[PDB]
């Protein structure tokens, strides 16, 4: 679909068997999902942005369906304010910025 | 143009007559530029990101050229790790997310 930017570009995603609301963020290199008890092997990571850093658990090869579109890659789980779909997955669903 | 996301969506901008590199950020409500001297009146404001809240100078009705496209709006100046063009200006240049 085509998403206008008058409001935050939020779409429904599915991860770990749960449906969530997520923000399509062209300014995020990574995908960060709110704290959830996702099973699997992980490694500690620190991610930054405006305001500083937050500690997250990095999960490799996690499948997430984004607005009906399947993707698979690295997902960071931690105390993020909103669910963020970054470029690592955006490229997988064929998302582009157009103007 | 159509911008894919394999690489960060960086563009050249012109603000205060000075050229800079900025990231087209669909996940940012506002446009936040690194500390710089900008002609005009400003008011103290606080914004939040992934790592926390930071203090910024809010400049209203600023003329800024984004990748050759002109926009005139709110620009926040502060300690941001990267110059970001948020939705307030992305809508002005007619940017949409597509997939
Ligand atoms: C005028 C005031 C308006 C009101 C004001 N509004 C805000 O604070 C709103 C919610 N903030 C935002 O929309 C801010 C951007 C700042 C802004 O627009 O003001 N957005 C953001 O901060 C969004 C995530 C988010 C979205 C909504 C809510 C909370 C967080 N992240 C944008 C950000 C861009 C980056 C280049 C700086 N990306 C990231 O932080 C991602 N990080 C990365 O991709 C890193 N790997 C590399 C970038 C950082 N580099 C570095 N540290 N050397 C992260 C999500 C994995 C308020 N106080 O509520």
């Amino acid at each position: 679909p085509q998403i206008t930017l008058w409001k935050r570009p939020l779409v429904t995603i599915k991860i770990g068997g749960q449906l969530k609301e997520a923000l399509l963020d062209t300014g995020a290199d990574n995908t960060v999902i709110e704290e959830m008890s996702l099973p699997g092997r992980w490694k500690p990571k620190m991610i930054g942005g405006i305001g500083g850093f937050i500690k997250v658990r990095q999960y490799d090869q996690i499948i997430i369906e984004i607005a009906g579109h399947k993707a698979i890659g690295t997902v960071l789980v931690g105390p993020t304010p909103v669910n963020i779909i970054g470029r690592n997955l955006l490229t997988q669903i064929g998302a582009t910025l157009n103007f």
